[PDB]
RNA sequence: AACAGAAUAAGCACCGGCUAACUUCGUGCCAGCAGCCGCGGUAAUACGAAGGGUGCAAGCGUUAAUCGGAAUUACUGGGCGUAAAGCGCGCGUAGGUGGUUCAGCAAGUUGGAUGUGAAAUCCCCGGGCUCAACCUGGGAACUGCAUCCAAAACUACUGAGCUAGAGUACGGUAGAGGGUGGUGGAAUUUCCUGUGUAGCGGUGAAAUGCGUAGAUAUAGGAAGGAACACCAGUGGCGAAGGCGACCACCUGGACUGAUACUGACACUGAGGUGCGAAAGCGUGGGGAGCAAACAGGAUUAGAUACCCUGGUAGUCCACGCCGUAAACGAUGUCGACUAGCCGUUGGGAUCCUUGAGAUCUUAGUGGCGCAGCUAACGCGAUAAGUCGACCGCCUGGGGAGUACGGCCGCAAGGUUAAAACUCAAAUGAAUUGACGGGGGCCCGCACAAGCGGUGGAGCAUGUGGUUUAAUUCGAAGCAACGCGAAGAACCUUACCUGGCCUUGACAUGCUGAGAACUUUCCAGAGAUGGAUUGGUGCCUUCGGGAACUCAGACACAGGUGCUGCAUGGCUGUCGUCAGCUCGUGUCGUGAGAUGUUGGGUUAAGUCCCGUAACGAGCGCAACCCUUGUCCUUAGUUACCAGCACCUCGGGUGGGCACUCUAAGGAGACUGCCGGUGACAAACCGGAGGAAGGUGGGGAUGACGUCAAGUCAUCAUGGCCCUUACGGCCAGGGCUACACACGUGCUACAAUGGUCGGUACAAAGGGUUGCCAAGCCGCGAGGUGGAGCUAAUCCCAUAAAACCGAUCGUAGUCCGGAUCGCAGUCUGCAACUCGACUGCGUGAAGUCGGAAUCGCUAGUAAUCGUGAAUCAGAAUGUCACGGUG
């Protein structure tokens, strides 16, 4: 059912948000360097929306660009985060890190940073349907070519199961060439576990 | 009037919807609640409490009882085609209603006057008690009944007329309208007679039956009974039931024309009177076929039934009875108005006349249709339309058209016709689905063609079952059982038996202690406990800090414990099936519907032509990968055509032709030819071409379904354990074992079996590894250490095929299970419990029931090779090639 939008398409539309190449001695000895990297910058940056953090190594040591649409608020003055960083992610990741910090303009159109506000709205008791009536048109006044976001899970009920729908404009899946950004991010109410998919669809070729 | 002092004085029901007003806590299909809907199975806004809140107040609630709401007994104010409801049809008494002109009358009717309709009560305007209830003055009202006076439209009564309703007299047609006799022809059966000789008859198929004691067939004859082909029709006639041979005989009514007469003589009809299909009943006839009851055969778990062979009352006639039917147009009779068109019976017209004529008009009988009505379906001059006159009948479902009583009947029975009790529903028309042993088109190894297996035997593997101290859980039709598990000797591992811990193996905060480290030691199955040379760092505001390790105490830690029906995530399934929806618009009272149907066509909701719909999305197609052709760029470790070289090995120099490798491109679009279609999609052929009509394969699975599966991968709501349901360490266990089922491998031999030679692959792994040459071993191997970080080195010898030999179809020079003995390899350790090697022994098995599965071409069938997991361990999983 409806294979991963990511994993069909590595190669056509997208690439890899890791670049690196090792031999088969040291190839899962960078590979657990590289995932408790993203749950522990995760787990730190939980406002200053992050969506992509990507992972050059060059020779010998690194290269991290953590993208945030808010950067003032990572790099606050002058980087009192990012030497503290910068001190700390050489304690687990044994070579020296460079960080460098990229605007994400148009935050309303790449689904992690959507999908996160969605987990803020609904834990706040929001409307599970005013919340996101208001979350695509918005990202419809600028910008994409068609939205879809599922939200399913507890919805409040009693022991209800039910999926909101809500589409506008053109989504295609089965076209390779086009270009499609996919997240799912939760949300831990105080009852049950709802998660999020979005599909904002960017436009073809 | 004075004194005291805020002192002397607030409950009751309800809070899920109707219905004003809400959340926590107990409870868990228990207790309980309730005016109806109905709540309660472990999160209850409905039960019990607590806060809060709303209604009313000196009262608030329940029960009982009437009228409202109830247009639900409808006078004002309902109904009867299908929801309950039109008698089976006539005739007719009492009664109800009355066409049209005058004239009279005044019984109804209207207007007025008088007598009355007790007072109170109700209503209106006032007046008294500090207000109000309460008391009270004046008026209206009491709808009525009676007596007088006047008016005269309508009804009644009376008197006279009129002909439009109704009836009579006269021509004239059409008819299965009745009753009483008579007479036919075809066919069936029984009987007689001739010829002739082996079956007839029946049915999914048979059997009972009938036959040489001469059947069926076939010809001749006789007797008898009932029905009346073709004409024959939405056709006729009758009050309805009903009525079909031809003729005579009596006999009723309808149509149509002309003309005179009577002058309202009419309509309907409670009671009462008649005619009442068929089955049945009584007495007498009559007995061809058909046929309940019955008998036998068959089918059948069973078959009184369907089907088959027989067969009686009855059906037929006379006389008498019974009175019901889906007695149907599910529509009482009678009268008057309201657009059309196409039929048809019979009858007059007019009309040019030859008509296969024409138009108009009545009496019937059919098909469509506008207004209108209708819940809708549907009726629509033969109303269910608009209106009159009289009658019958209906009041939720069962109980029940039933019981008692009455009247009729020879009998069966019929007609008239209740109640108690019990339920919150019964029923009508029309929608979207689903379903059919209903119809129409289409597609799939779905059948049919073909090859090969499963179930028979042996071993391998899983589940059920059994058993044990534990055999740790989970997955139960296809969608499950070589399944999580891509590896159980211990470890893994959860379970079992013990040994052993309590802030803990681990997290953070607190208090002390020492740097960490190294201890090379004993006890003990180990866990652990105690020794234990040593070490003394590290940054120093030199104060210490941080680092680690030990103890104390608190919050806690931890959980493979329950819930996959509290859920997210991720996968199966229908199904790679061709569908699934929206916007605006119009139709419908509405749920809906249309687009999305029709014709053609397609692998396809793919296209074309059509069309109250015009568009848009998801899907299909293409975009991606791979394989097949060629071109360009590229030449080491790959490559050898040309060149020498050679020791004859691309060995070497060399070459960039090639093969190969991998980058980037072209090529295929029904393009072109012909035919075919509406010439429009497309379809059938044809050329060229490496490839021809989506070239072959792969990834890609729409809206959804099954509360499908998983809390034991992970994440999480809640619930429980927290001196153990958590931790630690030994051995055991999951591999036990009369049995049954699932997949899989070998075999059962001569398209074979051995021995000796000999030929050709792809794809992949390897510096914590591959492990060569030499070397020693019957053999698995042991030495030995190269080469190697990979087109180089190693894994690494492909097997079937071919050639020669023997083997003669024998449970075997077949088959290899079992088992004895002897070895090597990994690992601390091969007892339960590993894999291979040697030697010996040699089983079942001679192609395998009912059944049942896979496959349409490099395919089935058969032969090898590699990888993942991995110290060791594949008949499975995934992957690549031979022969075909």
């Amino acid at each position: 059912q409806k294979v991963h939008p990511n994993g069909i398409r590595l190669g056509i539309v997208k690439e890899h948000t890791s670049v690196w190449y090792a031999d088969r001695k040291n190839y899962a000895d960078y590979l657990f360097a590289d995932l408790k990297v993203r749950e522990y910058l995760q787990d730190k940056l939980k406002s200053a929306s992050v969506s992509r953090i990507d992972i050059h190594r060059p020779a010998q040591t690194a290269r991290i660009t953590i993208h945030t649409a808010r950067p003032g608020i990572v790099i606050g003055k002058k980087g009192e985060d990012v030497e503290k960083l910068r001190q700390d992610l050489t304690k687990q990741m044994g070579v020296p890190v460079h960080i460098n910090i990229e605007e994400i303009r148009k935050p309303e159109l790449d689904a992690m940073l959507v999908a996160q506000s969605v987990a803020q709205q609904l834990e706040r008791r929001v409307m599970f349907r005013r919340a996101m009536k208001r979350a695509v048109q918005n990202a419809m006044r600028i910008g994409a070519k068609g939205i879809k976001i599922q939200v399913s899970g507890r919805l409040g009920g009693a022991e209800i199961a039910r999926t909101e729908w809500y589409r506008e404009g053109r989504v295609p899946l089965h076209t390779l060439r086009a270009d499609i950004d996919y997240a799912t991010y939760e949300a831990h109410t105080t009852y049950g576990v709802i998660g999020v998919k979005v599909w904002i669809f960017k436009g073809e070729v």
